[PDB]
């Protein structure tokens, strides 16, 4: 399409487990290279926290249908994302180390 507003980034909304302080849901900007562990340390900076290691966590998608689907390392959260809604979670990920 054309059009004078022909810039490349967009904002998300992105909640935690934080359960008491409500559904955090804060706007993250995405850029057209954006990988799921840079935008991990905006959301972390913006729920107040010491922010940690993005490789400690996934980000996450909401669809919905009530189904969650997960962004890879690698991949650019711009083009990773369905595009079928402009939410997403984060959550603390349970998986192992540097392991060659």
């Amino acid at each position: 399409s054309m059009g004078p507003g022909a810039s490349d980034c967009r904002i998300i909304r992105v909640q935690m487990e934080l359960g008491e302080d409500g559904s955090v849901y804060k706007s993250i900007l995405v850029t057209s290279q954006d990988k799921a562990p840079s935008v991990i340390s905006r959301v972390l900076k913006k729920n107040n926290r010491d922010s940690a290691v993005a490789s400690e966590y996934e980000l996450v998608q909401l669809l919905p249908g009530e189904r969650e689907l997960t962004i890879p390392a690698s991949a650019n959260v711009f083009y990773a994302m369905d595009g079928a809604s402009h939410d997403f979670l984060l959550r603390q990920r349970r998986r192992s180390s540097t392991a060659t």
